[PDB]
């Protein structure tokens, strides 16, 4: 598995300047990838009913862009969880950089080890963060009566659903998912939307209809792919041709199966019983 670790410098050769490793939101459609990454952060935060002085938890806080945007836009305290030491170090500096009185904290740890009261939770494609019942129970229990959470995740369809598009394409898609979860996100899993919704419900949350981000991911993946390609030699020099090919397969293949409607990406909102109208 640790054969599949790639240095941060490689990702830098395909991602926008914020280093955001998740679906962008092209509204309006003319946004650059970077602007669209801020637009995706806003799309998530604007769902959360955030008010000054509240504490936002960011599960998989990445390079800290979401937390910074939350502090600046909503005048909230933030706590981020990441399992990356590089990310942790960057987040601390990103947040110390902010001119604010608000509390800002980043913890090198998973959500399993998190049990502090917070007001709202955001989690954007946190692939490093079986455990689903425990996750949603924890998120429910650490929030107040009006708590809300968003989780954005790439998703797969159950094999049953996949078979309805015909066997040829269902076996092909299952193999490719196996590739994502072996070589790109080792030990990862792609839940389905229905899993995301029904685990949230079992935990007591109200779950409105998930937002599909599929066409936005097609665009993100196209830009990422053309960009990595544009940097072939520089990428190859930084890792190997092996790592370059793997990521082109990933990027192009995802764009393909998203376009064919065999993968999706859902932004699911979870509302506690007392959430504001």
């Amino acid at each position: 598995q640790a054969h599949y670790d790639v240095s941060d410098d490689f990702f830098a050769l395909f991602q926008d300047p914020t280093r955001t490793y998740s679906c962008a939101y092209f509204e309006p459609p003319e946004l650059t990838l970077e602007e669209a990454q801020y637009a995706k952060v806003d799309l998530n935060l604007d769902k959360l009913d955030l008010k000054p002085g509240m504490t936002l938890l960011d599960i998989g806080c990445g390079w800290g862009t979401t937390m910074r945007r939350a502090v600046e836009r909503f005048d909230v305290n933030v706590i981020g969880l990441t399992l990356s030491k590089n990310q942790h170090a960057r987040c601390e500096q990103v947040l110390a950089s902010i001119d604010t009185n608000r509390s800002r904290q980043v913890l090198l740890q998973g959500w399993e080890d998190f049990a502090e009261p917070v007001d709202r939770i955001v989690s954007i494609e946190a692939f490093e963060h079986e455990n689903y019942d425990d996750f949603f129970k924890r998120c429910f229990n650490i929030m107040p009566a009006d708590g809300r959470m968003t989780v954005q995740s790439s998703v797969s369809y159950h094999p049953y659903e996949m078979a309805a598009r015909g066997k040829k394409l269902s076996f092909e898609t299952a193999r490719f998912i196996k590739f994502i979860v072996t070589e790109i996100f080792p030990g990862g899993r792609l839940p389905s939307t229905e899993m995301m919704v029904e685990h949230g419900e079992k935990a007591g949350f109200t779950v409105p209809e998930p937002l599909s981000l599929r066409p936005h991911y097609i665009k993100t993946l196209r830009i990422w792919g053309d960009t990595l390609q544009s940097n072939k030699d520089k990428a190859i020099e930084v890792t190997s041709e092996e790592v370059y090919n793997r990521y082109m397969k990933y990027l192009r293949g995802c764009e393909h199966y998203f376009t064919d409607e065999m993968l999706d990406c859902s932004l699911v909102t979870y509302l506690k019983p007392g959430a504001a109208a």
